[PDB]
């Protein structure tokens, strides 16, 4: 499968979930609470609950280094206060909702998590000097900044060359509309040439000028929770390296051409990023078991998932529109497709490297998302989530909080609606 | 009153907003037509349509050179291909909607579009070389960039300090809730104490996390329609400028301490953004007539408004919680006090520098939302607008998208409503 | 005022409305608790639950001869299985609903509780034995069954003819549109000229026709809660009697003439319809504390009411369109005038038989519908109501369901309003 | 296939759809038109629009009788005076919309038009002399009346015990669940005991007692256009006679049991009433061709579909719960199972005796009713359709009469959600 097993740092981290009401004491209580044990205060930021005027909410940037006395914080906090604190551990210790970013800029915490001889150009020392530099970049970015940009050397361009060469001529009947759509625009707009390189930076402004959807420069290939909890934020994590001269249609890892030609300019439709995205959102704070699951499903969609079309079924697989040879399998009368059922999509095993045999239809990108939130409904943990454009923060949400948000924004969406009535 | 009407730049500002439909040729049509005749493309940027798969979005950020062949292109536009054509203009001439931004990145095209011996401290060459200090900072200002931090001198220093001893003390029973709330937060977190100032990227970053509500340096006061159009943005126009050490409460033109005491803390709470910004939306495309009315709005609300608040009447103006007089002369059987309905609060002479006679009191900030949203929908524009908080683009919509999006929305909140209904 | 206190009746009226959720034993434990208590089952009906497949709905038409048995039933019902129990009594004691119909049946059940010598004609035997005919008819009378056609006197025929011969050269002018076009309908129609009755029935067939309300009927007055009632079920109970010969332009009780040229021509326009609707469905469940301001409302709104129409202001009150004299005086500059707002509307004194002081007017029926709505929002009754046309019972709200079927009602309506879109 | 083709009576059925805008002349100018032509102005019924306040609607009650004028009228209607006319024909002239019902009292025209030797019991003198007698009933009874009762014979009796014997003992495992959840219902309530035949009017009512759905007494099998047409009005056409005593489990034709047994118990349920009646909806003024794939869908869906329920999959077909054997079949791993699409399901054609090969199975009835809509939009008519539950009849939208309809509509349903929103 596809799903790799998450890891953690030695200091961890160790966040507490929890808002609190403008109580007698309270706001003084609980940051004076923190600095008389030796927590810092540039660690525990508190802003206003969104929702009930009366209170903020509280996050605690922190570490295992604070457990000398981090039991004893949740001991006056849970109990002696009575203020609802969820714990988020990454090393998912006794019983410990597992850790995610909770911000927008959490996401350099864990970044750098990712990755054989056998990789295509090993014992050639100048395609690891170049894997070595590619992934530093990676390691350097934090978020805000630009994508530093790189000039690529030229036998990388041809063999970006070539597989865009039999890739484009064979996109007009093989991709999905929205593909054919979005590309002519990638090729006047960013540098989307045969005969060109594009600079990850330029790509992610205009997946922002299209869908809010930015590009992380990432070493390697992710643990699953923090490759669909970026995906949350409506940041895909991307690698820069391409595959090497010798072999340019094989990788077994994802490179510069998998994210242009599969991922990206789907990436610039919102109905298929806001399906993505919805995915990402459900990934934090999930069982492990449930992101084989989710990993599985994004294998079976994003990575290789096919659209009702009216007249046609179409790819919109991110490996389907990347490799030559099995988007040629694909419309093929070989494979198998079935209507899409996340019941048994999850419960589907596959391989790695060989053509996967069976594939799963969808009718539009919102009824998968549709079905994605259902699924939702179906992950165990004891609070909601749902994202903030503004903010770039993940409201999480309780029994109370979701009511009084969804309530009003409706009601707002309401009003425009009921003078769009008025013609 | 302080209604400013709007002027122009030597460039220009021509926009042609218009979407088109995916058919051969209408996209190459277009493209076609601005490079056959020449027009740049660093200016011309096509992207989909975030709404219809099949059509694309035209945002075109040109100016008068295109006059010399903007004749041709209009025309093709109209006739030969079909499109809806609205040509935004900023000359505001025959058949021209009046200009606004449709970019988050468009503010700055007309930011320095703003600004007496009576002053005290006129020929004061210290406040006078400062003063144009601060117009520089705000004149190279643009919007991504992070607001340089200002070293105060001592004299500005205590100013704040006696503004603030003075008008804290007193905020206790004068402000809103939303206020009360705020301000602890806002002492403790971005330096908003007596002997400190912060600078507007702390409070900036403060106001986003809260709002997704921004500070940009603006040199003096910018047209009516502009300040109100970043306000649509969310997007706060504001002051880095302090007033004289000679008269600590009066200033004729709003300065550091009116805008980080009277306006942000209320821009710290959500529903106050939304008020606010759906009055933002109300501006563009509106006509300098009703923006008259706009500008009365804003003065009569965020300036001088009073809100009904459980048991009494309490003051959420910007101008009541900064002028320290007027504060005390509102709360009092002095003035009179009239329930908030547009009807009349547009239609209402004031002046500026004066003990308002009158005042108007809403009952809850989203329920002034409601009413500026509802008198909206009675200016006459060819579109109606709203935002899209991802992409911080505004959404300019037509009759036919309007329904499909807002509908499709709410299906997917009241699906995961009442699948939450049953706990 | 012509506010009306309710009464009771011997046997009463004792409703348990609750729903049960389909467990083992649920329905079978209630079934059982009434036979095994010996409660017969003429009267208790269940029925499923129209919106959770899962539960069944109880109307339970029980009387005080269960006050010798329901104490068991109740405790079995709100500790022994779980059920919310909402009990229904008339005569209105501690912990009870105040008593008001289910079903569109339910109403037959105190349809005579209704009802002087300075009456013009009080001791003429034929006037006072044809009004105990027509209280016979009316006392004999249950819904579904044909409103018998009654056969009038000359005498009454041209007390008619005068009375429109006033009137009708009046309306021109004085009632709204939706008078001014319904009456040309109704006088071809039904029989409304000047020397021709329609009888009930017929006028009942046509306002089913347009509107689905229906004519009632009645002896004499009915109390407030009652009347109002059958109006949310739009059942109108109307009188079938005519005034005295004498006073053609007094009548102290309504009559033949007041209902059929006063109400109905504006029962005969949906909007009209669905505003009084929604007053009725305010008026159940009702404490007759708030039920003396719905009664005022009616007075002033819907018998007494005004309604700015575009250029002017005319009358659509029933008692206006109904008495001469007060049709001019109300359009002259003696009267006062009064924008509708509740919070005046309802708390408003008022004397029954006087040219009435002052008026309220309406902008158009369904603002004033909203209104309705949005007062009765703060009614404190323990759930909503909204009534089934099709079962012709109004499905009794709790928190949960509510918003599970209106948001998949509405999803059904945007839906087809999305594809609708496209032409 | 169960498609039947479609007849016509002699004199026929002419109905102008109009409606007219108060203008000068209009409402004297069409009824003086029409009895200068002998129309009879009991068949000239006008109503108002429900929607443009100064619009009616014209129902022209005829037959082709009016022939020899029918051409003028229509001639002066469409080009002298401007209103647009749908004529509906039965008879499938000219490019004429197919002929149906209007009201749900306009069924009483072609409901007796319905139905070989080897019938069940067909050399039974005694079998026949009650079929006559049994279709007399349903040729003598007119809307509105109770349904006439019969005491039905003794063998009779024990074909229907038998029958029962079967079934219930079979139904608990086999039937979906609202069929188990609305039979124990039954069996108390209506007389749906193995040992009691329940007469037509106790099962209608209880159906309008949960749904507003209604039993009329048909003799026979009606053309499928009548049948779904009825059906649109909450009706369902049912037959009163029993099967043979030699073959109790067998009938070509449906019987009392079939409907008793299949249909009624289900659409006891509103969810799956609203589907059924979709349906209903859109099938009238349908072309044939697409009243063949109607009842193409119907066969495949009412008569013998299935449905995902959570764990299982279970029958809700009509067939499928009144036939033993093929009720054994079903479940069984015999037959095709695939999930529902009617691009297929209308293009899938099937036997009228033998054991249908393949079945489509629903998710739950409310996704099958989304899919009718749908395919209703693909229904060529030049209007639209929707039902009035309190006026019974259909409301023919034309552009512009959707728009608004549909807009306050769902305002209403936003007010109300809107203030479920306060709790
Ligand atoms: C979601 C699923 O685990 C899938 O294999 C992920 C794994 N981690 C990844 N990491 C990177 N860098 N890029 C990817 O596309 C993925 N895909
Ligand atoms: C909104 C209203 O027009 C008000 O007068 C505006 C005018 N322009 C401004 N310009 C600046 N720089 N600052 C302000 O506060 C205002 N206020
Ligand atoms: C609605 C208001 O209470 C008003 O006084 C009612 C009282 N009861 C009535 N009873 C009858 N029979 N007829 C009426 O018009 C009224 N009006
Ligand atoms: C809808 C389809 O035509 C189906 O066969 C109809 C035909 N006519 C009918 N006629 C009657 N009386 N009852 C039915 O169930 C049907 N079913």
């Amino acid at each position: 499968t596809s799903y790799i097993e998450d890891n953690c740092n030695q200091n961890g981290a160790i966040s507490l979930i929890f808002s609190l009401k403008e109580e007698v004491g309270a706001l003084a209580k609980v940051l004076r609470l923190f600095e008389e044990n030796d927590v810092n205060l540039t660690h525990i930021e508190s802003r206003p609950s969104r929702l009930k005027k009366d209170e903020y909410e509280f996050f605690t940037h922190l570490d295992k280094r604070s457990l000398p006395a981090l039991t004893n914080i949740i001991k006056i906090l849970r109990h002696d206060i009575g203020a609802t604190v969820h714990e988020l551990s990454r090393d998912k210790k006794k019983d410990t909702v597992p850790w995610f970013p909770r911000t927008i800029q959490e996401l350099d915490r864990f970044a750098n998590q990712i990755l054989d001889a056998d990789h295509p150009g090993f014992k050639d020392p100048v395609y690891r000097a170049r894997r070595k530099q590619f992934a530093d970049i990676a390691y350097n970015y934090r978020h805000g900044q630009p994508i530093p940009r790189v000039e690529y050397m030229e036998e990388e361009k041809k063999t970006w060359g070539t597989v865009f060469k039999t890739l484009k001529s064979l996109y007009k009947t093989h991709a999905c509309y929205e593909y054919n759509h979005i590309f002519p625009l990638l090729e006047k707009y960013c540098g989307f040439h045969e005969d060109n390189i594009p600079q990850l930076e330029d790509v992610s402004q205009f997946l922002q000028t299209c869908t809010g959807f930015r590009l992380r420069p990432v070493a390697g290939l992710l643990s699953s929770r923090d490759f669909l909890g970026g995906l949350a934020f409506r940041v895909f994590h991307c690698t820069q390296y391409i595959r090497h001269g010798s072999k340019p249609m094989y990788t077994p890892e994802p490179d510069i051409c998998h994210e242009l030609l599969g991922h990206v300019p789907l990436f610039s439709d919102r109905s298929f990023a806001q399906f993505s995205q919805e995915i990402g959102l459900a990934s934090l704070g999930a069982p492990d078991e449930y992101i084989e699951k989710l990993a599985t499903i994004y294998w079976f969609t994003v990575e290789f998932g096919l659209c009702k079309q009216g007249d046609s079924i179409k790819a919109y697989g991110a490996g389907l529109l990347s490799s030559f040879g099995e988007l040629q399998y694909c419309l093929s009368e070989k494979p198998k497709l079935l209507p899409l059922e996340l019941e048994k999509t999850a419960i589907q095993n596959y391989t790695v490297t060989e053509f996967q045999p069976l594939y799963y239809v969808a009718e539009s990108f919102n009824d998968a998302k549709e079905k994605v939130r259902n699924f939702a409904a179906t992950i165990p943990r004891p609070f909601s989530v749902r994202y903030d454009p503004y903010t770039q923060r993940i409201e999480v949400l309780d029994n109370t909080q979701q009511l009084k948000i969804l309530a009003d924004s409706i009601n707002s969406e309401i009003g425009i609606l009921c003078s769009a009535l008025q013609k």
